[PDB]
């Protein structure tokens, strides 16, 4: 039964709108086969088109917001995209229809409307983009009867092992087509639908634009060459018509110019399955995806009180629908320096200097390929996987369907190599690498990244022991499947949790340090002088100078995590003789915590240090790192240690802002210095952990049960209303927050861990 369930995921996820790099484009979860993309932009000029036009995500002035007002990767959602330089208002509805051997079929509706801005006559030029990668795979355009172009639809026949037979059909579409009376019109028509099919080396297929541009640029050359000039030049939007010449290719370009609003339709229609999908199949299918859309938000995210209006539920539905929709598949290389140097083991004062010189001998090669199936930060500046981030984002994306959550988890764990490294940063693929500068593409081996898959692991254990809808619960709903999926994945967990005790050691042994266990004790490899990339908290305050001695209490924070996760689920797999090493871990670390990371002067746990003088070291900086212990869960609803992070917490001189928790004290020497990432601002993955560690503490008989349920209310207050003040005012959901005026900071469509809003307001941890 867990081989039947594996397939029938595999059958429904197959297809996706996956290239959230691209406002919008369609691939399945396979490295090498079809991927379409749309590109729009107006024409007004000889030259604006190259600067108008649109392919991959930005956010500019010229753009005033988009993003999926529904998504779940099964059924489809639609897309709003509101443009400001091209004056238009544009929708993408896609949509999926299950059937036959080969993931089913699909249909989007492209929809632009120009905003009252915009000239009435605008010319709108529209190309739908398609690829197929693969070296026995075919795709033909179906040519036309008309003798320049298409009056009707371009039919796509097209054949891969992945896929089998298929046809892909983009639809004559509503509009007015602008007529050119020009000569020119005698050789390339009056203006029609005209399609170009190319072949090119399969590995620079997802290359559309400089592909587009490559032809539009042959066309003018053709115009020189045959005497049109400026004594009487065709129109603009004529010079940018491709001349039509459909064919078999591995890409193939559908281009029409509209002027006023158009919409048109794209049906691909998988052989194996019934009848070919229809325009009226897209618009029923679409109606349903939106009611079933409806009726699962209101039993997954039942918001709470003072958070029940409508108001809230549709702040509530943008944030969760862009994070979900932000899930991409990702195929190709990594660039990794595997080299292990000796430099990178950090064991000397001064390692920064040796690690950057062994950096300096660019011993990185490309390895894979490898997929990834995974949500991202952000659709115009991070579409690609993060490891620590990744936790933040399924913990909603859990709540909504868990086998789809399992799923992510899996493909990263299949990332993990034989030692128990996964990369923190996943850019596979030259899309992939072609956002990010090369100075920034190197994975190191010995960066670790916070083990945040782990708490949705657990949240997944606690479900385990208390068709689309049947399949997006079936890990849970049948426990041998729930219990077989931990069992392959349990070794993996394992193997990561000793990478991290070989990898991330502290040294106890070798300085004056009395502990209660001689082994429990880390430091995250990769630090420099200003900034500690690996814990996620790239500029909090570390002990200065970093120095191979230096203990992190975050990090001893996250193998307790981790620890706990393996008791959970070694306990359910009956791994007895793993329990009992786990348990005496989990007893090192809870004394440890104690005796190396505890100030008694402060009131709060501190990362540690040696003296010029060769001593334990203490350096207190209040803010997020010295509330670790109790964000992670590891400290006893009764114990004194909380009741003093909690007096920290609430502490409005300290932390305690009108908008959140701030990352650091005002009262610290390093509050809102130098880049002032982690040293001052509001970030609500901490404050989530903060708002779910309160709740727990309020839903129990103790000392705190009160003062954690005012924190609690408040803090959730406080989160929500800043997330949702700053999405009406800008429609963004933001990376951070200043705590001083509430203003969303540096990156918008954070969506992205901002997303867990739509968890504290629907409550019930
Ligand atoms: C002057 S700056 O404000 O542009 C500035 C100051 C400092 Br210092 C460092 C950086 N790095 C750039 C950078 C690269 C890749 C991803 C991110 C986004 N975040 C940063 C989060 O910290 C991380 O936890 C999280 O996983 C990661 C992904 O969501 C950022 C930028
Ligand atoms: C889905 O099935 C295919 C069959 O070719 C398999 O090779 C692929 O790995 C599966 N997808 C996954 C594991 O998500």
């Amino acid at each position: 039964l867990h081989s039947e369930i594996g397939r029938l995921n595999n059958q429904s996820l197959l297809w996706g709108p996956y290239r959230p790099n691209i406002y919008f484009g369609t691939r399945p979860r396979i490295g090498k086969s079809l991927m379409t993309g749309l590109m729009w932009g107006k024409i007004e000029s000889y030259t604006d088109f190259q600067h108008t036009v649109r392919y991959t995500c930005e956010q500019n002035e010229g753009m005033k917001g988009y993003g999926w007002d529904e998504y779940d990767p099964r059924r489809g959602g639609i897309q709003s995209i509101h443009d400001i330089q091209n004056g238009l208002d544009i929708t993408t509805s896609f949509v999926k229809i299950p059937g036959g051997a080969h993931g089913g079929s699909w249909a989007a509706r492209i929809k632009g409307t120009l905003n009252d801005d915009a000239p009435k006559d605008q010319k709108t030029i529209v190309v739908f983009y398609v690829s197929q990668e693969g070296e026995n795979s075919e795709l033909e355009a179906v040519p036309s009867e008309n003798e320049f172009g298409y009056e009707g639809d371009v039919i796509l026949k097209g054949r891969s092992e992945a896929l089998g037979n298929y046809k892909l059909v983009v639809t004559k579409g509503k509009g007015v087509i602008p007529q050119s009376d020009h000569d020119l019109s005698r050789l390339r028509g009056p203006g029609q639908t005209v399609v170009q099919s190319l072949t090119y080396p399969d590995e620079v297929l997802w290359q559309a634009k400089p592909i587009l541009f490559q032809q539009l640029k042959a066309g003018i050359d053709w115009l020189v060459e045959n005497k049109y000039d400026v004594a009487d030049p065709p129109p603009p939007w004529q010079v940018y018509l491709l001349a039509n010449k459909p064919g078999s290719g591995n890409v193939h370009i559908v281009q029409k110019v509209f002027e006023g609003d158009f919409e048109f339709d794209i049906l691909f229609s998988s052989e194996s399955a019934g009848k070919e999908v229809t325009s009226k199949d897209l618009e029923r299918e679409v109606k349903q995806a939106t009611e079933v859309f409806g009726e699962r938000f209101a039993r997954v995210f039942d918001l709470k009180a003072p958070f029940q209006g409508d108001n809230y539920k549709k702040f509530g539905k943008s944030m969760f629908s862009n994070l979900i929709g932000g899930i991409g598949y990702f195929y190709g290389h990594s660039l990794v320096d595997r080299s292990y140097a000796p430099e990178y083991d950090e064991e000397n004062e001064g390692f920064w200097e040796d690690a950057a010189e062994a950096r300096a001998r660019h011993q990185e090669a490309l390895e894979g390929p490898y997929e990834l199936f995974t949500s991202i930060p952000s659709r115009p500046f991070f579409p690609r996987g993060f490891l620590w981030d990744e936790g933040f984002h399924l913990l909603p994306i859990a709540d909504w369907d868990i086998d789809l959550a399992l799923e992510i988890i899996k493909s990263w764990y299949n990332l993990m190599d034989e030692d128990g490294w996964i990369a923190r940063e996943q850019i596979l693929g030259a899309e992939a690498r072609s956002k990010v500068p090369k100075e920034f593409q190197t994975q190191y081996p010995h960066y670790a990244n916070p083990p945040t898959l782990f708490l949705v692991l657990d949240n997944f254990v606690e479900r385990l022991r208390k068709l689309d809808e049947t399949l997006s619960t079936a890990s849970v709903d049948n426990p041998e499947v729930g219990l077989e999926y931990l069992r392959r994945l349990y070794p993996l967990l394992r193997r990561q949790f000793d990478w991290f005790r070989k990898t991330q050691a502290g040294d106890i042994k070798s300085y004056d340090r009395e502990a209660y266990s001689t082994k429990e004790a880390y430091r995250w490899r990769g630090r420099t002088v200003s900034h500690c990339l690996t814990s996620g908290l790239d500029d909090y305050p570390r002990p200065q100078p970093p120095h191979p001695g230096e203990l992190h209490v975050d990090l001893m924070s996250w193998v307790g995590v981790m620890v706990k996760s393996l008791i959970s689920i070694g306990s359910l797999l009956g791994a007895t003789e793993d329990v009992e090493f786990y348990t005496k871990v989990l007893d090192a670390i809870e004394h440890n915590l104690d005796d190396l990371h505890w100030s008694e002067k402060e009131g709060c746990y501190c990362d540690a240090t040696i003296d010029e003088f060769e001593e334990h070291k203490l350096v207190c900086h209040k803010g997020y790192i010295s509330l670790f212990p109790f964000l992670t869960g590891l400290l006893k609803p009764d114990s004194p240690k909380l009741g003093k992070l909690l007096a920290l917490i609430g502490d409005e001189s300290e932390l305690w802002s009108p908008y959140g928790l701030r990352s650091l004290s005002k009262k610290d020497e390093f509050y809102g210095t130098a880049e002032n990432y982690w040293r001052s601002p509001v970030w609500i993955n901490i404050n989530y952990l903060a708002i779910v560690q309160l709740y727990n503490i309020a839903t129990q008989d103790g000392p705190y049960k009160e003062t954690a349920r005012d924190l609690y209310t408040r803090l959730r207050k406080n989160i929500v209303e800043t997330v949702y003040r700053n999405w009406e005012e800008t429609g963004f959901a933001w990376e951070q927050y200043n705590p001083e005026t509430g203003k969303g900071q540096r990156t918008q469509h954070f969506t992205g861990w901002t997303s867990l809003v739509v968890k504290i307001m629907s409550g019930h941890h």
